[PDB]
C-alpha cells in the first residue's frame, strides 16, 4: 500500500480507484438513481445516512442491515480485499443511492444522460484540508501525506487524491445551473440539520412527518453516527483504515481548522483562495 497517486485525465487518484475506472465504463445509470457527490471529507457519510433513512421510511432497524458503504455503493471504489463499488452494486436494489467524489471530467456519462438526481455537499476548504490530512493517515491506501505544512501545500495545488477542491466545488456549482442538483453546505447542515433535511425530502419528492424528521435529525447527529458501527467504518478492515491513528468520525465540527492552521498558513491560504475563487457566486462560512 501507500503507493503514489496515479493520474487520469488530469485527476490524481489512488492506484486502486484508477483501475476501478475500467469496470466503471460498463456502468448503466437508471432514471431513478440518486447520486451523492462530494469532494472528499465534505460530509458524504452524513448525507448518505440521511438519504438512506428517507429511503427506508425512517425505520432504523432497516438501516442497520449493512454498513453505509454497502448500503450506498461507492462508484469509483475498489480496494485490495473487499468488493468494488461495481460489485456491491450488482446486488443493489432500486431505487439506488450511489456515492462518488469524481470530478465531472471523470464522471460516467450515463449519469448525465439519464438525468440522475444529484445531491452535492460542499464544505469550507480549510476544514476539508484538516479533515483530509487526518484522513490520509488513517486511510492507509493513500500516499504519505507528510507533515501538515507539506500536505497543505499539495492541497492548494490539488496534488491530492481527487485533485483541486476549488475545481470540484465550482464545477458542480455550475452544473447545478442546469442539471437537477441539490447543492448543500456542510455548515448549513451543522447550523440547522432539520432545515437541510426538509430540503432533501422536498428534493427527492418524499414527504415525512415531523415526529419522523426530528427522529432523523437525531440519528444523523455526529455523536449518534459516531456510535453506530453501521456508519463509523469500524468494520472496514484495519489494513484499509486504522481508527487508532485517527477516527473516521473525528470532530464533526465547523471551525476546527483554527487549531491546526498557523497564522502564516492562514494568510497564504487566504491570499491564494481569493485568486482561485475569484468571479464565483459560491460563498462559504469558515465558522459558526
Ligand atoms: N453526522 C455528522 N455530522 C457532522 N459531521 C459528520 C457527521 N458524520 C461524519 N461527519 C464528518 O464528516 C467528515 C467526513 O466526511 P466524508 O463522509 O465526506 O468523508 C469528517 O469530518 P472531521 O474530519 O472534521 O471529523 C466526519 O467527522
Ligand atoms: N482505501 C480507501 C478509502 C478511500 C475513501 C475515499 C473517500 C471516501 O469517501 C471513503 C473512502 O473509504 C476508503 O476506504
Amino acid at each position: 500500500s501507500r503507493q503514489p497517486l496515479e493520474y487520469v485525465k488530469g485527476v490524481p487518484l489512488i492506484k486502486y480507484f484508477a483501475e476501478a475506472l475500467g469496470p466503471l465504463q460498463s456502468f448503466q445509470a437508471r432514471p431513478d438513481d440518486l447520486l451523492i457527490s462530494t469532494y472528499p471529507k465534505s460530509g458524504t457519510t452524513w448525507v448518505s445516512q440521511i438519504l438512506d433513512m428517507i429511503y427506508q421510511g425512517g425505520d432504523l432497524e432497516k438501516c442497520h442491515r449493512a454498513p453505509i458503504f454497502n448500503r450506498v455503493p461507492f462508484l469509483e471504489f475498489k480496494a485490495p480485499g473487499i468488493p468494488s463499488g461495481m460489485e456491491t452494486l450488482k446486488d443493489t436494489p432500486a431505487p439506488r443511492l450511489l456515492k462518488t467524489h469524481l470530478p465531472l471530467a471523470l464522471l460516467p456519462q450515463t449519469l448525465l444522460d439519464q438525468k440522475v438526481k444529484v445531491v452535492y455537499v460542499a464544505r469550507n476548504a480549510k476544514d476539508v484540508a484538516v479533515s483530509y490530512y487526518h484522513f490520509y493517515h488513517m486511510a492507509k491506501v493513500h500516499p504519505d501525506p507528510g507533515t501538515w505544512d507539506s500536505f497543505l501545500e499539495k492541497f492548494m495545488v490539488g496534488e491530492v487524491c481527487y485533485g483541486s477542491w476549488y475545481q470540484h466545488v465550482q464545477e458542480w456549482w455550475e452544473l447545478s445551473r442546469t442539471h437537477p442538483v441539490l447543492y448543500l453546505f456542510y455548515e448549513d447542515m451543522k447550523e440547522n440539520p432539520k432545515r437541510e433535511i426538509q430540503k432533501i425530502l422536498e428534493f427527492v419528492g418524499h414527504s415525512l412527518p415531523e415526529e419522523t424528521v426530528d427522529f432523523m435529525v437525531q440519528h444523523t447527529s455526529f455523536k449518534e453516527m459516531k456510535k453506530n458501527p453501521m456508519t463509523n467504518y469500524t468494520t472496514i478492515p484495519q489494513e484499509i483504515m486504522d481508527h487508532s491513528i485517527s477516527p473516521f468520525m473525528r470532530k464533526g465540527m465547523a471551525g476546527d481548522w483554527k487549531t491546526t492552521f498557523t497564522v502564516a498558513q492562514n494568510e497564504r491560504f487566504d491570499a491564494d483562495y481569493a485568486e482561485k475563487m475569484a468571479g464565483c457566486s459560491l460563498s462559504f462560512r469558515s465558522e459558526l
